[PDB]
């Protein structure tokens, strides 16, 4: 809906004569660089100005139609100026011009008799706006005939922002793509053009390049340049077949070859992903402690949240986890993070900046210096000073001096975690280490003008907005061009509270996405994002809105992000208004189905894939008792409940499946392509009956070309649906177990073998004895007792596998 | 451009009146082989006869239009013959007979007042060549009214010799697909129908189908029926988005279900291709010697160089390389290869056929026999006189007497590699061989007449000239339809000297591919390509076309292999000149870019994937400050430097970005898909403005409809570079390395543990002592020393780790 104002709608009922004139205000294409000059056309007949500039009335015979459906679709539009203007031309033909930029703004003005009838509300009372977009265009057509007549058209094509559809922003992970190194003088690379000149002095990218081979001389043969896929499970639609859909999905990427690994994702919400290996050296005089820094996210997350130091997090999955490995804190129920490991109090807080230290199982010392992104940080004083030192081995290698690491190798807008090992005899390699990490700061405005941007990394149209609204890694769209009403209205859409299940049975409360139990956090759609920036744009784009449903149109020269939605004030179109042609298609055989399958990222199954099925005893006895199964895969939903309610969604979604396809004329001008109209011809036996348009084509001359689908209450009014608690699956299964039982009986053999099979030697180490003493599993049995043979001693028991691998070791401080 | 004579010239611009007439120099379908029978018809009216044959003038009503684009598509015309003519009809429609070959040749004969004007400069002072290429033809179409007039048109079609677009010539590894074997007579496969009958007598695949069992005894439990991907980063071209791209590339291939893998790839110049197992055995009364042929590449290797014996070459790169494992030669600045490792002393040669013998690091004998592919070679007196003996394991296991391998199993064409290994306690397992080969045979023309074939492998267009005329892998061509002189002249064009870089900072100056320092070796476009055989003819070629620039273009009856260039001599084409239409296209949105970024398989990363950026200052400024990145990657530039300064070229060709469509007449006949013009309409403002043709549609009636692309000379003027020497990735972290220090302290103890923490327990080999101590690392301290117990004693110390993969041994020769 545009308002229109009751003004502008009594002059559209009544006049019936209604003198419609463009107003273009084109941006020249212009060389070398200035200050931007706008020729002002229209195509009316007099010279219609508006607000000052004359908007010149001799060009522009005619404009092209703005067809935009419910899908993001590079909406263009064509002018057709005049070939017989040597101004115009000339400025088309000119050498050395470039325009992959300039903004193209059209106002539809509906001419009074005396000026502009003053339509729209909080925009001053002028024309509506019609196209607002950017200038793609092509040139001259000449046609000369030797007979008589030729024509010659300029035809400037223009499109929406997501032009160059293939267009793949994202800041990447090499010095070079970082601060935009040029070529600029003799031999020498300045830091010229690249994203905020922040970033130019960001100094921090510059060992990246030869990071991953430092890591693989300390790591496992498999795992060598072998990181996991940043982005696991992309939404299913329709492009793919569920075998071939699955097939695609990798759990592991080949860093060595796959450069589209090194792009830093963007993260919303609380979802893992894997660090990237920025950074790697091992200290000198003490060449077994390791430091790398891995870069997760992009600008000031909310906090880092559990690291994995392999598949076995640091904070254990249920009572299951704790006593396989030792971990500190618990999981399902409370949300224990690594500020409980900080702290050592239970505690439900992402990581505050630079102090989350170490994380110590009985192995090696662990300390994880965790960094945000921020609009003003600096490197650690860590890396700084420990370069100051030059305790580097690589440094003194080469032989770099206190430039390996400085002040100014900070790294301004990125999630970046130093992270420090300890390769004892007991951590034989260094894992490949992801993280669990808590969302951007989306700008969430409210109806009051309150911007709270602060930490929250909210779900819902904000995400998409704040993609949209971000120089770095989304695509510029400056912020000004989106109405901020009707999107705070569509996100207070999203966030109807779903009377469905409960807050009691989320186990995972904390690691789906809501902080703090007690509050309301049942919203529907709360969606959890992963944006590799490797894809590209319109692709991203278009998977956060298959996500969450709903669609980006500009159709009245604001984006307009409008979502699915009832309502009980729509628009009464009857069949005498529109016009004569009335398209009905029930695509009812392919579009429809019965029961429903799901997947998820679930934060109950270690991050694992999850399955959602129903089946009706309704809908498949409408049917005829055929089996007819819709399949799903959520992308971004990583909540059972709130998926599950939407699959339940959009199954009934799928069981309405008509559309109509008429036209109406310019009385309707305003909808877009997610506003509820009620259709009523009575031939049909309609009475008012509930569409949602899903294709608007404004038209030059005022009829507009719309195309419905059909939307009962019954998609929208959401069911109920039965908890999921006691079925979780933690990820028990990637850990050497340790001893069963132990103690000491004046042997110290007490200990009972451990239950994962694969084990060759137990380690024993004493307090004052050096060399650790070893039995090993000659035989194994689970229910026997081996021996060792031996006061205040300090006692360990690491079971050892064929792989070295090493279990928690269970302790004793016995008096001989 | 078709040189056209000034004769023809002068006819053509002041006639005004020319009568055209096709002379069509059929060859007749015939079946059951014999010599060819050619119908000559022609268009025109009388009898037109050129040079000998009559060319009867009864048929072929219309022939179509022979369009072709900056891209290699299939090029097709179509005849249509009278179908009321019982000869032709009858001939189309006769059971028995194929005609998948059978060259047509169309002369469109500029007919004089009495008996053509005589035009083409070198050919027979005669008509132009208009299609010359093969026949792969359609048929009748009858109508037979009841009403009155009825039509029957035998529609021959006939295409480039690129029909077929997914035929996959090529040779693979096994004995049937060799030699073509048959079934004829009773029950026993002869050796006919193959690529010459020296593959039918060369029977040395016949033990192919068994070998990789074989070798999986002797191997890794991961590298287990695994090799490599022959061709490794193909190149993008917009079919693909960057996330899928870079997952399509993988690094490894499951040969148990992908027999593509067997196929037999051609290199030029160098590049590391991984080796098929094409036979696996070991001696009798002695199993633990094993004989493996690998298979590499084809015919006429320049030498096989750098072989690798796993992720470790026998020659170090770096320094680093050097400490870490026990390397001979060196690689960044001197081209030590094989050869060094043969005569002892440092050189820079390839493989002298047979003898590059045994390469020692302490572990076990590495028996290296490295054959290139010849026209005329024999099987290694090593295999034959072992089969000889019948000192085969398999052999006598099966009871094969001395014709498990003779002098009959030669192979008669291909890079073969017989591969000796001493599988002691000291190397475990046979690793997965790779290796680095030098080039094809490629006939190198000269404007002199002296073909420099054999010697070296070349970058340029002479690499798609061998792949073209090649009988074995390639499209039969037959070398006659290329014009030497033009190929030549393209050939100089794409070797002008690059005044960029330096040969001073190229480290890696022979593993790039060009032989001895000091000479030029600065070209623009020195592609090092891999060329799989099992892809498609195709596809190959448009990958060589998308990696050097340009097109292959058979307008004027010879292919024409031109390259993107620019002159000062072009064409002078006025729009008065043209006809009525001028069509004009600015794809700015999609195809106009700022930064580029490419994917290069350097040598100096040890053949892993890398990337050059750019950023530029004018470009960005000149649009808006916008970011978008132009991607790349390079499957055949190995060159850091030259594909630096061909994602330059292509950027600033992008940024152009500009295309014309217009007719022009007959005058201008010969004009050829990249070819200069100077375009010079009026208005616009246009004086002599530089475009290369993007499309000819020579035409039956005579004129020609051209498209456009504007390039500048901008793109061809090229850019400085920064010096990148010192950012080189060796790949250190794929070996296991050694104590760091050792000496004899009058036990041996000072070896400093290995800084690899993949170890377990150290190994000492005394003189004497025939079984080793083992000193195991219970508590690894990488500061610290362990102790042996214990003259004239021979000493060696192997680290070894959880997998067995034991170290370069240190020795020290000391006197106890």
């Amino acid at each position: 809906m545009k308002k229109i104002l009751d003004s502008a709608k009594n002059y559209l009922n009544t006049h019936d004569k209604l003198k419609t004139a463009c107003l273009i205000a084109l941006e020249l294409p212009s060389s070398s660089g200035s200050a931007a000059t706008y020729i002002y056309l229209t195509d009316y007949f007099r010279d219609v100005t508006y607000n000052g500039i004359l908007y010149r009335s001799g060009k522009v015979k005619s404009i092209s139609s703005h067809k935009q459906n419910r899908q993001l679709s590079i909406g263009s539009l064509s002018f057709t100026i005049t070939g017989t203007a040597e101004d115009e031309v000339l400025k088309l033909v000119q050498n050395g011009v470039s325009f992959l930029d300039r903004g193209i703004t059209i106002h539809q003005a509906i001419i009074n008799e005396e000026g502009n009838i003053l339509p729209v509300d909080p925009d001053t009372d002028g024309p509506l706006l019609f196209f607002r977009g950017r200038i793609t265009g092509g040139g001259i057509k000449d046609n000369v005939n030797t007979s008589g007549i030729g024509t010659s058209v300029i035809t400037w094509n223009c499109s929406n922002q997501f032009y160059d559809f293939d267009r793949v922003n994202g800041r990447y992970t090499d010095d070079a793509s970082h601060r935009g190194l040029e070529v600029v003088n003799g031999t020498l690379q300045p830091s010229n053009g690249a994203k905020r000149p922040e970033y130019q002095e960001d100094y921090g990218f510059f060992h990246s390049n030869k990071s991953t081979t430092i890591l693989a001389k300390y790591q496992v043969k498999e795992e060598r340049y072998k990181l996991q896929s940043k982005k696991k499970l992309f939404g299913l639609s329709r492009s793919y077949s569920l075998k071939k859909y699955y097939e695609t999905v990798t759990k592991e990427v080949d860093l060595d070859f796959n450069l589209a690994a090194k792009f830093i994702p963007v993260v919303y919400g609380v979802q893992k992903i894997p660090g990237i290996p920025i950074f790697a050296d091992t200290e000198l005089n003490n060449p077994n402690i390791v430091y790398v820094v891995y870069a997760f996210a992009e600008g000031e997350i909310d906090g880092f949240l559990d690291f994995y130091i392999g598949d076995s997090p640091m904070i254990c999955f249920d009572e299951t986890d704790s006593d396989t490995r030792t971990c500190f804190g618990r999981k399902k129920i409370v949300g224990d993070t690594m500020h409980r490991l900080a702290a050592g109090t239970s505690t439900s807080q992402p990581s505050v900046h630079g102090q989350e230290y170490k994380y110590n199982d009985g192995n090696g010392d662990i300390r994880i210096w965790t960094f945000h992104g921020k609009p003003d940080q600096t490197a650690a004083q860590v890396l700084v000073d420990i370069a100051k030192k030059k305790g580097f081995y690589l440094q003194n290698q080469n032989g770099n001096g206190p430039e390996y690491w400085d002040s100014r190798y900070k790294l301004l807008d990125t999630a970046y975690a130093i992270v420090r090992f300890t390769i004892n005899e007991n951590r034989t390699e260094i894992p490949e280490i992801s993280a669990e990490v808590q969302g951007k700061k989306v700008k969430v405005y409210n109806s009051d003008g309150t911007i709270k941007a602060d930490k929250t990394s909210l779900n819902g149209i904000w995400q998409l907005m704040d993609y949209l609204t971000s120089d770095r890694y989304g695509a510029d769209i400056t912020l000004d061009q989106f109405p901020l009403q009707k999107v705070i209205s569509e996100a207070k859409i999203l966030d109807i509270i779903d009377e469905s299940y409960q807050t009691s049975w989320q186990p995972y409360w904390r690691y789906v996405g809501w902080n703090d139990p007690l509050s309301e956090n049942r919203q529907i759609v709360q969606l959890n994002t992963i944006l590799d920036t490797s894809e590209s744009v319109f692709k991203n784009v278009q998977g956060i809105l298959e996500s969450f449903g709903g669609a980006i149109n500009n159709l009245s020269g604001e984006y307009r992000i409008t979502v699915e939605k009832y309502s009980t004030n729509p628009l009464r179109i009857n069949f005498l208004d529109t016009y004569g042609d009335l398209d009905l298609s029930d695509t009812t055989g392919r579009n429809k189905f019965n029961s429903v399958q799901a997947s998820l990222v679930d934060p109950a199954l270690s991050w694992k894939t999850n399955s959602i099925t129903f089946y009706n005893s309704k809908f498949k006895e409408q049917d005829k008792g055929l089996d007819k199964k819709l399949q799903l895969s959520f992308a971004n939903i990583t909540n059972y409940y709130t998926a599950r309610s939407y699959a339940d969604r959009e199954l009934k979604k799928s069981r309405y499946s008509r559309t109509l396809s008429f036209s109406v004329p310019y009385k309707f001008i305003g909808i877009e392509p997610n506003d509820p109209i009620a259709f009523t011809y009575e031939r049909y036996g309609w009475k008012d009956k509930f569409f949602l348009v899903d294709e608007v084509e404004n038209t030059r001359d005022g009829k507009i070309n719309l195309v419905l689908q059909e939307y009962g209450e019954d998609v929208f009014i959401n069911s109920e649906q039965v908890d999921n608690s006691g079925n979780d699956i933690p990820d028990i299964s990637n850990n050497v177990l340790p001893p069963r039982d132990f103690k000491y009986t004046p042997g110290e053999l007490s200990w009972l073998p451990s239950l994962t099979n694969n084990v060759v030697y137990y380690s024993i180490a004493h307090s004052g004895h050096v060399n650790p003493y070893i039995v090993q599993q000659l035989e194994n049995n689970p229910n026997e007792r081996m021996i060792q043979e031996i006061g205040l001693a300090i006692f360990e028991l690491r079971a050892v596998d064929i792989n070295g691998r090493r279990s928690s070791p269970v302790t004793l401080s016995v008096d001989l």
